[PDB]
């Protein structure tokens, strides 16, 4: 198990422009000016226009492309 959505293994990290809430359980929730962290490009599962992030560091899912600005990758904290 790779760990970047806890950001313990090295990761992306990305800010929300906008508001956005789940309608499917394989979609995160999150806020405007949230950081959230994405998997690597290996680990992203080419889901066309969707990413694959964490908001809360457990709880993964896809998340919309143009809702969030990606600001570059992070050194896992391990
Ligand atoms: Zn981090």
């Amino acid at each position: 198990s790779i760990n970047w959505a806890s950001g313990e293994d090295d990761h992306v990290v990305a800010r929300a422009e906008y508001d956005f809430a789940a309608v499917s359980e394989e979609e995160i929730s999150f806020r405007a000016g949230d950081m959230l962290n994405l998997a690597l490009k290996e680990q992203q599962p080419k889901v066309r226009g969707w990413l694959l992030a964490s908001l809360d560091g457990q709880t993964t899912g896809l998340i919309p492309a143009n809702y969030v600005k990606i600001l570059g990758k992070r050194k896992g904290r391990k």
